[PDB]
C-alpha cells in the first residue's frame, strides 16, 4: 500500500475491512491511507469531518 488509491475490491486480494468500523470497504471501492493503517471505506473518507481530525487514523 502506497498513497490513496480507491482499488476496486476487485484487484486488491487484500486487507478487507476499513480501521474505523472495524468493518467492512466493500460497498464500493477499497480506499487506503498509506499515511495511517491505510485501509478505507467509502464511510471511512467521510468519517472525520465533525467527529474528528482531517483524516481518521493520522493522529
Ligand atoms: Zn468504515
Ligand atoms: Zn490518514
Amino acid at each position: 500500500l502506497d498513497a490513496f488509491q480507491e482499488i476496486p475490491l476487485e484487484e486488491y486480494n487484500g486487507e478487507r475491512f476499513c480501521y474505523g468500523c472495524q468493518g467492512e470497504l466493500k460497498d464500493q471501492h477499497v480506499y487506503v491511507c498509506a499515511v495511517c493503517q491505510n485501509v478505507f471505506c467509502v464511510d471511512c473518507d467521510v468519517f472525520v469531518h465533525d467527529s474528528l481530525h482531517s483524516c481518521p487514523g493520522c493522529i
